[PDB]
């Protein structure tokens, strides 16, 4: 038994991050470590998305829960480690844990909603017909957040 | 009464950073925040260094003291004041305080204290006759800073 699809969360600029690549043997497990967008971020939205394009929003949306109680620290320093675990019977725990904190909370999706084959082919049909223009948009994303990062290390450092 | 050449301190990748320009009108108080360059760093050095050239080595050292015991924390977060209090004199006290921590360390130097207005002359001739290797020098070295917190920048974020 294996995922259909692609299996991830939306992270900065609306990128989907992919953590569980499709067609994967289920039961899998699969961590990443992630961290705020901005200074004194309390939280995090975490919104499980399935699919194969590049931007979150083109993507299911699964499940949707948000990781409560992030104490205010500056961007990027928070470390918020992600777990995608499918058991079994293909039920998607997606878990986010504050390894400093060690404040962790998971949402169980026990019942999305139906997938089907059409739903699968379709899904894989529009990822490559809009494939480069998906990669240009992402490309761009990904230069505005780095951009994001150089602006806020303005400060010198020393030896 | 102004400043004889631009004082400073050695940061990153050994850059001199001026912390009161030349020609500056004394007595003055001069002050400048300052972070790590590397993921749990216990202490910072500060090279007070006299001078026109742009890396801190190539200028005159003036004094040279360890602030210790700063808490570890990943690279850019610590923040590390150092204050440059010049007297009628020319007198320059120096210190290094950790904002957070609170934990500061000092010294005083003689910016006056310089061999011959001959060799102050000197210093600003040495300056404009390597000015062009220097900015070459500068441009590369500072290309190495911004790849270096780009590189600590890599992990994804989350809104």
């Amino acid at each position: 038994d294996v995922t259909p699809l692609s299996l991830g969360i939306e992270t900065l600029g609306g990128v989907f991050t992919k953590l569980i690549n499709r067609n994967t043997t289920i039961p899998t497990k699969k961590s990443q470590v992630f961290s705020t967008a901005a200074d004194g971020q309390t939280q995090v939205e975490i919104k499980v998305c399935q699919g194969e394009r590049e931007m979150a929003g083109d993507n299911k949306l699964l499940g949707q829960f948000t990781l409560i109680g992030i104490p205010p620290a500056p961007r990027g320093v928070p470390q918020i480690e992600v777990t995608f675990d499918i058991d079994a019977n293909g039920i998607v725990h997606v878990s986010a844990k504050d390894k400093g904190t060690g404040r962790e909370q998971q949402i169980v999706i026990q019942s999305s909603g139906g997938l089907s084959k059409d739903d699968i082919e379709n899904m894989v049909k529009n990822a490559e017909k809009y494939a480069e223009e998906d990669r240009r948009k992402k490309e761009r994303v990904e230069a505005v957040n780095m951009a994001e990062g150089i602006i806020h290390d303005t400060e010198t450092k020393m030896e």
